[PDB]
């Protein structure tokens, strides 16, 4: 009876078992092996996961996401504050606590942020299940580093309503290592450095490891600093070049830009394999279809300063933690914006030639070490 290991994703969350003597990240319904962090609610149904991501563009005041951005905070929490005024659907206040407000089967509806997660992690278990072939009832989950008391008691809510008894919340940065296999050190500090650059977040953390001991020494990063931005960046540059041959502005059409940017997070993605990607959209605007091509090179271009951005963040760390660059034992790749080749690039320059850990896929490294330590707290 395997426990599960779940990355709670801000933008993808992932699951991962460990069972004769290896993890396996598992593949959802569609093939996929992370799972869109999205909800949706519609006149007749509730999706989720990919189902859900796939009808955002039809369906942007009730398709929920970002969840993990308001979980375990109070309604006034600047951060709620500000981040609402970007989202398409409606966050209301009860009792001081954000509620998305959303229409559902033809009522007006409100749900926690651990209500809208532990949609998501009952998907994770399901996908979990379908492939162990029996009920899951115990899991580990992860959260980022910097999340305090309150945004873990919600997190381990969101998956005791999930259904999973959960033996434990972990740190990603932690989980990440443990994929590497790097809390198996003996007595002696060693600096392990994180690297995670997500969907929609940034987040550097320095660990010390000794004899299995984890402590953080210095995290950094930025919240508003992801592959979405990469996506937008690309966006913007399609939708100046539509302009161009058609000589028509899509950037007012909500459906027409959302489809756009789901192409453009597809041509990154093959960019990260390929050195060109071809984007074909049937009927982006006026039914006028979109056919045409991006060069790693000019998408590269197109995203330079924010690649570059990522290395201060690596240098303030250093700074807080009291170490060389040379000081660092191990370089740990997390998150899928760092299969990009730029971003590979960059860091490896900045630590002067080292070796990248990056052998286990970025986007599942956190559910992986989840999965390990799942197994250990189980026996
Ligand atoms: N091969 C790839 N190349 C570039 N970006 C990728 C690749 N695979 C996934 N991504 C991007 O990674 C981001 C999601 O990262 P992930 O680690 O799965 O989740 P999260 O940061 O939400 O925990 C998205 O922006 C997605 O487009
Ligand atoms: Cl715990």
């Amino acid at each position: 009876a395997a426990a599960i290991g779940i990355d709670l994703g801000t933008t993808y969350s992932c699951v991962g078992v460990f069972q004769h003597g290896k993890v396996e990240i598992i593949a959802n319904d569609q093939g996929n092996r992370t799972t869109p962090s999205y909800v949706a609610f519609t006149d007749t149904e509730r999706l989720i996961g990919d189902a859900a991501k796939n009808q955002v563009a039809l369906n942007p005041q009730n398709t929920v996401f970002d969840a993990k951005r308001l979980i375990g905070r109070k309604f006034g929490d600047p951060v709620v504050q500000s981040d609402m005024k970007h989202w398409p659907f409606q966050v209301i206040n009860d009792g001081d606590k954000p509620k998305v407000q959303v229409s559902y089967k033809g009522e007006t509806k409100a749900f926690y942020p651990e209500e809208i997660s532990s949609m998501v992690l009952t998907k994770m278990k399901e996908i979990a299940e379908a492939y162990l072939g029996y009920p899951v009832t115990n899991a580990v989950i992860t959260v980022p580093a910097y999340f305090n008391d309150s945004q873990r008691q919600a997190t381990k809510d969101a998956g005791v309503i999930a259904g999973l008894n959960v033996l434990r919340i972990i740190n990603e940065p932690t989980a990440a290592a443990i994929a590497y296999g790097l809390d198996r050190t003996g007595k002696g500090e060693r600096n392990v450095l994180i690297f995670d650059l997500g969907g929609g977040t940034f987040d550097v953390s320095i660990l010390t490891i000794d004899d299995g001991i984890f402590e953080v020494k210095a995290t950094a990063g930025d919240t508003h600093l992801g592959g979405e931005d990469f996506d937008n960046r690309l966006v913007n540059h399609f939708v100046e070049e539509f302009k161009r041959k058609h000589k028509k502005d899509i950037s007012q059409n909500k459906r027409a830009v959302r489809r756009l940017r789901t192409a453009c997070e597809r041509a990154k993605k093959t960019l990260s394999s390929s050195t060109q990607a071809s984007l074909e959209i049937d009927s982006l605007f006026e039914g006028i279809d979109f056919y045409t091509s991006i060069t790693r090179a000019r998408f590269e271009e197109l995203c330079s300063d924010l690649f570059r951005s990522t290395l201060e963040p690596v240098e303030k760390a250093l700074r807080d933690a009291k170490l060389d660059k040379a000081q660092i034992h191990d370089l740990v790749l997390v998150g899928g914006s760092t299969r990009i080749p730029k971003v590979q690039k960059l860091l490896q320059d900045f630590f002067n030639g080292r070796d990248l850990n990056k052998s286990i896929n970025p986007d599942e490294a956190v559910a992986y070490g989840a999965a390990v330590q799942a197994a250990i707290l189980m026996g």
